[PDB]
């Protein structure tokens, strides 16, 4: 990355949400929206989940419908912080420090509280996401935390739109930003 990277068309970006994000949380005891104002008094809506001391966790967070606007391949950039299991006093055997990213294609905004079902098949899993040793920092509220930035892509996608979902299964983490985009490409 010395040469400037290609423009990317942004399909969605949580950091530009004027109003509360309204992502669907299943179950509501799992992820929860937390709003932390940044450096310029811009507030960032984030989601976090930390039920490390509850068993059988399977916590889904699903975005709003996202229009594909032409792309066939989708890139998803995620900034998040994860607490290492080994840093948690009395940490149980079940503790995890990754989350899974999924997508689900739809021709229109058809999802509800129960549909699609909350599991891989009908969701497609993109990958299990882990923290790097590559960390930056941001300022949210008073404080500066370590954050990782990971990008994954998937396709081909053919329907008009899709949703993403993020699943925690027993870790402690904060999803601070998500940006979905595709590489803008002159044929």
């Amino acid at each position: 990355a010395m040469a400037i990277s290609d423009p990317e068309e942004t399909l969605m970006d949580s950091t530009t949400a004027t109003a509360e994000l309204g992502w669907m949380v299943h179950p509501p005891s799992g992820w929860e929206e937390v709003s932390g104002y940044d450096e310029n008094m811009n507030t960032i809506r984030t989601y976090q989940v930390c039920n490390v001391f509850e068993s059988s966790q399977n916590n889904w967070l699903r975005t709003k419908f996202i229009r594909r606007r032409g792309a066939h391949r989708i890139h998803v950039e995620m900034k998040f912080s994860v607490r290492d299991c080994s840093s948690i006093p009395s940490v149980p055997g079940s503790c995890k420090e990754t989350f899974n990213l999924y997508y689900y294609e739809a021709d229109f905004d058809l999802a509800t509280k129960t549909f699609p079902n909350w599991m891989e098949n009908p969701w497609v899993k993109v990958d299990t996401i882990a923290a790097d040793e590559s960390i930056s920092q941001v300022d949210l509220g008073g404080r500066v935390m370590k954050i990782n930035t990971e990008v994954r892509s998937f396709g081909p996608v053919s329907r008009n739109g899709f949703y993403l979902a993020f699943q925690d299964y027993g870790g402690c983490m904060s999803l601070i930003a998500v940006r979905v985009f595709y590489r803008k490409c002159p044929r």
